[PDB]
């Protein structure tokens, strides 16, 4: 019944139907995203109508289409011819990333340069990686995939380990035809193997490791209704999934005593760039926007209990839509389960005799993609104490280059001739707050340091400073974490019992942000991914960082267009955006497959409650 | 067999014995601080000689001593009248606490103080401090305690949510003298009850908390032997335990094939420090040196099972002297188990077909200290990844005043009339390193973003710096979060199979340091909390960055007086003291006790391994 349940495999088979009968659904048509939409803001809203977006890719290379369809109805409701050179060009198709290699492998450029090196053109694997927008004018209006070459010694050989450096080709995959293929030199294929499995590499397995167990007797303490509505120690949310986006929580609150006090209104990650440091021209081009260009969800693995999840697992197994319209289902995608989270409180009081002590513990919902050589973790947290915490885990294969003779300032070596270039994850966590309802503002909070002197004699006092964001043209932050900087979204309307405004802390880990010169291509196209923290006033048609369509737009999209309106933020219906990322200088111990690394960020009650929320956790 | 053993009872008796057999363990005599020294650089030699080093305080003010002797040879190594004008008091005895309130208590310019403010002197709890150095003349070459008054309705009443502000006063602990009581007017005293194990206050306990079952049905992974020496999943250690610092760790090493290759020889909190930022005349004097001051190994707590430590647990219950030389010991003080850590490297490689997951896990080893109104947990970590963390974790109750009626810039309100004065929590950690062995040397490695022009013509490029610390003038070092600054501790003499330096790459939070102004007396006896990280080459005598004795010692010890020894720390036996911290503005939701917040830091290995070390962890 609710609004924000998970599309059916029936509802993906109605809109096929609906699409196929108006004409819109050909042989030469695919769909490269379908999503179920949001509904618009309307408190009271009771007209049920499950309305799809979708983009629709043809083949032949005619125009693609944008459609809106009403499954409740079974309706179009508009359908609009995309002019790509100007927009940008639809996400990249599964099916495609098969053309980049087939249609190198006769082409005559292409095979000289594998002769050269005296490469068996069947045992070459061609990466299939996004463009771009660079100097190259026939590339306007054109979807192009460019390739990057590896040596595949046998059917089960890791390929990363043998990168062929010096070669890189432009393929246009609609004309079915290699635009370009340069050859800057030959480098020497790295030759040592990288099979994590092999038991030359490993050694004998360890015998030592104990089984931990993990289990409860009386079942979780959550609940699942509606198929995907939680409830779990005051929290109440829906878990969305979305084959951008991925994992998208909803209605995130607190039962706070007899009050459902809404804290978030939407969290997702919006965007993800992967940037390469490497000034090479066989990769100087190379950014990959995996949520943008690429959608996420549809890459997102099945999950294995006792190896991927560990405990009382509740899994959830959303439908995607394939490319021509058959549901798929992604079985066992969203893993669900709470973990203990060490002591919560804790005090032994001399003068009062009490020994006081309170364990925490997290509610966890997780999935996991694989795009090419790189998995990305994507795990939400709530905690007992009101807490909300995400985190990203990077593993997977590095991508690899050669080395170069003589060394180099933008590449790491990781075995002999065998380097890993430099680069960046970066993510977008887009968050439309309602802190207690949706008239919401941002506070910046730094620490001040105070002078000795008159009213400061022993020179110890320090303070703070909270500064309101007004306007979206003043609402672009950057971090300051020698000053402690935090930010704050309140909700002004609404106060706590000492009369002050209720609100959340959100806590950044600080790291570097995109590193590129801020004329390049990439700091164009992901401007996000420049600043710490945006917040804009809410629209319903502002839904990435990046906008609608990321693939081969030529920059300024999204988050630079929408602040522009410099609207008015203060105490109104605000979204969050906050950049976060990993600097990632490859080291030996990355390869031949990595340890896990994590970044993330988290939101803690500020005065949102009249005292701790969790006193009345019981002692167990 | 051991010389990293822990201390047995029988030498804490031995010591005792000796003492009194040297005429320097009279009635009048009592021991402040009584621990193990560690060997002197040059592995065995001594064959077996266990020593140590006492304070020897005496209560009816002659000069104490500072005493080493040998357990093994029943000697008085050495001892040495103190000059406590000069080199610093002795750190506070627990006996001395109890002084303070049953002197005031007599003494009528306290009783006209509390009878101004119609409070019955038995129902007002004193908080004993430690008293610092600030404009008192008289208190040169005295033991000083400070007193904040608290009160408590009834026997079981949390005295801290009555908080009586403009009272203050100075008592002489070894005359038992008040020396000084001032009295800034009468703050009304809050009358909310701060109980929260009252019913009225917690309202009905949670019945939602389904069970979590934490069980190894094998027992633990890891092995102790000799009392405290560890190994697990490669790494080995010896667990100390010092009363003033706590949990040490002592030859932590990785067994990497067939070697055992050190990493670190001496690990631990060497000082905490808790500074108050409110310029009130009550409480400008306040900050907390709870490691070197009053001892956090004094007050750790017995760990229950199931509640403080969950799991398969193996404690230890390390042995302390009491002050008159009596051993004591802690029972269950030490907790240690290992603990699932989610997924630790996974790839579902589309060429090969081979899908991988393992999963990760760490050593825990933890201890629990209450000072007043404060709780802190140290946690030691280990994981498989050759990776190593510790946290701290900050509870209790905060430390409060009144509120006053006009606001304040220093203060939080978290309830009416209840205030909680600004401060900070800030720890330095002593890595006595030997990466590889004692050669090493710290560089400085900073992001480097590069110009778009020749040679990066896309402006995608960027790099990194290393600036190798050659002198200890130049190793007085500061975060900078922007430029995603670490430092790497290497081996110059040992390389891994890339002709690289092995190393290792410290890891830090980049929290504020210590922000009270320069000329202060805190920041004079802190000065190693103005600076994130300091290096020094390794001496005996160099084991605390605050210097022996703390209690009531102005500036002039300490980390600032190493580093003008301006000695070489380029391939050297060098030790880093990491400096870090949290500045807590506090929350209502920290009332009326407080839930855990964390800092830490972390080191990854950088190149000390050949690839990854965990290709050999079983797919379980
Ligand atoms: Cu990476
Ligand atoms: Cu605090
Ligand atoms: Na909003
Ligand atoms: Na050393």
């Amino acid at each position: 019944a609710s609004p924000f349940r998970l599309a059916s495999a029936g509802e993906i088979s109605e809109v096929q139907g609906i699409l196929r009968t108006a004409g819109l659904l050909g042989p030469e048509k695919r769909i490269a995203y379908l999503g179920v939409l949001d509904p618009a803001r309307g408190a009271g809203s009771e007209a049920e109508d499950r309305r799809f977006r979708v983009f629709i890719h043809d083949v032949s290379g005619a125009r693609p289409q944008e459609v809106t369809v009403s499954v409740t109805n079974g309706t179009v409701i508009s359908a609009v011819e995309l002019d790509t050179a100007a927009t940008g060009e639809l996400p990249v198709l599964e099916e495609e990333f098969e053309v980049v290699e087939q249609l190198l492998a006769t082409d005559e450029r292409w095979l000289k340069a594998l002769a050269a090196r005296n490469l068996d053109v069947s045992k070459v694997r061609v990466a299939p990686l996004s463009a771009g927008v660079f100097e190259y004018a026939e590339e306007r209006g054109r979807r192009i995939l460019r390739g990057l070459a590896f040596v595949q010694d046998f059917p089960e050989d890791s390929a990363w380990a043998h990168p062929v450096d010096g070669l890189v080709a432009y393929v246009d995959v609609v004309s079915k035809e290699v635009t370009r293929v340069i050859d800057t030199g030959v480098f020497p294929v790295p030759a040592e193997h990288g099979n994590y499995t092999d038991p030359e590499l490993t050694g004998p397995l360890r015998t030592t490791q104990k089984p931990i167990s993990i289990t409860q007797p009386e079942g979780p303490s959550f609940t699942v209704t509606g198929g995907n509505h939680i409830e779990w120690e005051k929290w109440s949310l829906d878990v969305g999934f979305d084959v951008r986006e991925g994992v998208v929580l909803h209605n995130i609150a607190f039962r706070d005593g007899d009050r459902l006090r809404p804290i978030i209104n939407r969290a997702s990650i919006a965007e993800m760039v992967v940037p390469y440091g490497d000034p090479s021209p066989i990769r100087s081009w190379q950014n990959y926007f995996d949520t943008g260009e690429y959608l996420v969800g549809q890459y997102a693995n099945s999950l294995e209990l006792g190896c991927d999840c560990l405990g009382d697992i509740t899994y959830l197994s959303p439908v995607i839509s394939d490319a021509f319209g058959n549901p798929r289902e992604i079985r066992n995608g969203i893993c669900m389960h709470e973990e203990d989270w060490g002591i919560l409180a804790k005090h032994s009081d001399l003068w009062s005799g009490i020994n006081y002590t309170r364990r925490n513990r997290r509610m966890v919902i997780s999935f996991f993609t694989t795009i090419g050589n790189y998995d990305y973790g994507f795990y939400w947290y709530l905690y007992l104490d009101g807490t909300i915490e995400f985190e990203a885990k990077a593993t997977g294969v590095v991508f690899t280059s050669a080395f170069p003779e003589g060394g180099s300032d933008n590449i790491s070596q990781l075995a002999p001739g065998l380097g890993a270039p430099f680069h960046q994850h970066i993510f977008s966590a887009r968050l439309d707050m309602a802190i207690d309802g949706f008239t919401n503002r941002v506070e910046e909070e730094d620490v001040v340091r105070q002078t000795m002197g008159p009213g400061n004699e022993r020179g110890n006092a320090f303070s703070r400073k909270r500064t309101v964001l007004t306007r979206e043209s003043e609402a672009v932050r950057e971090a300051d974490a020698r000053t402690g900087r935090t930010w704050i979204i309140s909700n002004p309307e609404s106060k706590n019992r000492l009369n002050e405004p209720v609100g959340y802390k959100l806590h950044a880990h600080n790291q570097p942000t995109l590193l590129a010169d801020p004329g390049s291509s990439i700091a164009r196209r992901a401007a996000f991914a420049t600043k710490d923290l945006w917040v804009t006033r809410y629209a319903d048609d502002e839904r990435y960082p990046t906008g609608d369509f990321v693939n081969q737009h030529s920059g300024g999209a999204g988050l630079p267009s929408y602040i522009a309106q410099d609207r008015d933020i203060d105490g109104q219906d605000i979204v969050v955006w906050h950049t976060f990322g990993l600097t990632h200088f490859p080291r030996v111990e990355d390869w031949p497959i990595m340890p896990v690394d994590t970044v993330g960020f988290k939101l803690r009650p500020e005065g949102f409650f009249d005292r701790s929320p969790v006193l009345d956790v019981p002692a167990n």
